[PDB]
């Protein structure tokens, strides 16, 4: 609960990942930050928010390319969940709601 | 703050009636002291604003704000224009962007 999103660009977005998405936080550590999406389940998946450290912008905004879904053949828009948190890091931000669509 | 700056942003077109939202990250601004100033060279030198309040200047780095309708809502073609931030008393600016507005 140290870490926070306040705003983002986007909320949805092509199952083949590669959409930039323009992300508003609390301070964050440029070098110490990743973004996961990830689903709640048995499962547990997980991909990464693609980016290198100049696109954390004055630690407080976070300029990433989606990762994609595990399934590109999806009939509906499937919601998953997307957090910040430190790398190994045990610290992280509330948890928002990102859906993808299909093709 | 040193010179105003627009480090990168969102969308960079949009629809000819505004109502557009652009995230826009920039260098240190304030919040009631800075401006998103969309304009044209042109003799009538059109002017127009982005639109949001100052809860929509997060943390001094960003700006989230919705575009402005352009002067001419019937335009036979694609219209591109500069939007610069601008300070709300220094009066100084930063290196003008283009931001292009599409017919109906």
């Amino acid at each position: 609960s140290n870490l926070k999103i306040s705003r983002m660009d986007k909320t949805a977005g092509s199952v083949r990942g590669g959409d930039e998405v323009y992300l508003l936080c609390d301070k964050v550590q440029k070098d110490d930050i990743e973004v996961r999406f990830y689903e709640d389940d048995e499962n547990g998946w997980q991909a990464f928010g693609d980016f290198s450290p100049t696109d954390v912008h004055k630690q407080y905004a976070i300029v990433f390319r989606t990762p994609p879904y595990h399934k590109m053949k999806i009939e509906r828009p499937v919601t998953v969940f997307l957090q910040l948190k430190r790398k190994r890091g045990g610290d992280v931000s509330d948890s928002k709601q990102f859906t993808y669509y299909p093709l």
